[PDB]
């Protein structure tokens, strides 16, 4: 079996001239020479298992979007008792938008065709009643040639709008900088509304190079962004009924609005307007993604018939946070069976 770096990295003759990528939210990240398609591709090693893998491949294998990262192949042992390390072979992509942004300007016309293929994914897999919940620039990939792949549903949930409320400063998983305010006011994070907040920072972040709302803590995050959406109205005050956040609301001193035009000076016109709408306080208010890809900063690009849809709502047929860790193995060991010879 083949070693990376001092490690086993076994993806069996199929797979072979590793090169070291590095290391990503499941451990070591490789490209290999795929020797029945002829292309290299992608390939994560996972190695007591994690729920985030199960989601993630049970999503992944049921999706089918050009927008989103497919999985091609999975390796394992052939039995549950020799099943230690899964590995993962997906498209390699040239680079992602973390590191896009660490090093270049995008153009207007790199802004708005990127942010249309974000959205067109985001439309397929809101269709199947799945939130993301990690939208950020790190899980958007790119090709040579700006095609554009959401990747990393290890956070994703089924929607569950009626079961979205909680009290002040609950905990939360997803990555700070992307949290909308309502995660730290009164949100679970069981709202469609929750992935467009992230959207619309990753649009203000493809702007100017820099995160919008770059908090160092968990309600730090909230007061960046009400420094620049300002102090929120009585209205939307009013729709938060819990007292504790609430009262911290009423507690902070007036902030301004700070205008999208100031902080963003070189940005289309079209593009604040929408990205106003996509960081709305009040999620209820919030735009919808199908009303995004309306909007008239995407007309070059919107074409309802060739925005495709899931064929059904998903389902996790057990709930996952209950399992045991051998049902688990089991599981994956099952989702991943039709991979083998
Ligand atoms: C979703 C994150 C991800 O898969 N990123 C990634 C990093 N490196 C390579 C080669 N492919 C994908």
């Amino acid at each position: 079996p083949e070693m990376v770096r001092g490690q086993v990295f076994d993806v069996g003759p199929r797979y072979t001239n590793l090169s070291y990528i590095g290391e990503g939210a499941y451990g070591m990240v490789c490209s290999a020479y795929d020797n029945v398609n002829k292309v290299r591709v992608a390939i994560k090693k996972i190695s007591t298992y994690c729920q985030r893998t199960l989601r993630e491949i049970k999503i992944l294998l049921r999706f089918r979007h050009e927008n989103i990262i497919g999985i091609n192949d999975i390796i394992r042992a052939p039995t549950i008792e020799q099943m230690k390390d899964v590995y993962i072979v997906q498209d390699l992509m040239e680079t992602d938008l973390y590191k896009l942004l660490k090093t270049q300007h995008l153009s207007n016309d790199h802004i708005c065709y990127f942010l249309y293929q974000i959205l067109r994914g985001l439309k397929y897999i809101h269709s199947a009643n799945v939130l993301h919940r990690d939208l950020k620039p790190s899980n958007l990939l790119l090709n040579t040639t700006c095609d554009l792949k959401i990747c990393d549903f290890g956070l994703a949930r089924v929607a569950d709008p009626d079961h979205d409320h909680t009290g002040f400063l609950t905990e939360y998983v997803a990555t700070r900088w992307y949290r909308a305010p309502e995660i730290m006011l009164n949100s679970k994070g069981y709202t469609k509304s929750i992935d467009i907040w992230s959207v619309g920072c990753i649009l203000a972040e493809m702007l100017s190079n820099r995160p919008i709302f770059p908090g160092k803590h968990y309600l730090d995050q909230l007061n960046h962004i009400l420094g620049i959406l300002g102090s929120p109205s009585q209205e939307d005050l009013n729709c938060i009924i819990n007292l504790k956040a609430r009262n911290y609301l009423l507690s902070l001193p007036h902030k301004n609005k700070v205008p999208w035009n100031r902080l963003f000076p070189n940005a289309d016109s079209k593009a604040l307007d929408l990205l106003d709408k996509m960081l709305t306080f009040n999620p209820h208010k919030r735009i919808e993604v199908e009303q995004a890809l309306a909007h008239p900063y995407l007309e070059q690009y919107y074409d309802p018939s060739d925005e495709p849809i899931a064929e059904a709502p998903f389902k996790f047929d057990m709930e996952l946070d209950d399992l045991p860790k051998e049902k688990l193995k089991e599981l994956i060991f099952e989702e991943t069976a039709r991979f083998q010879p």
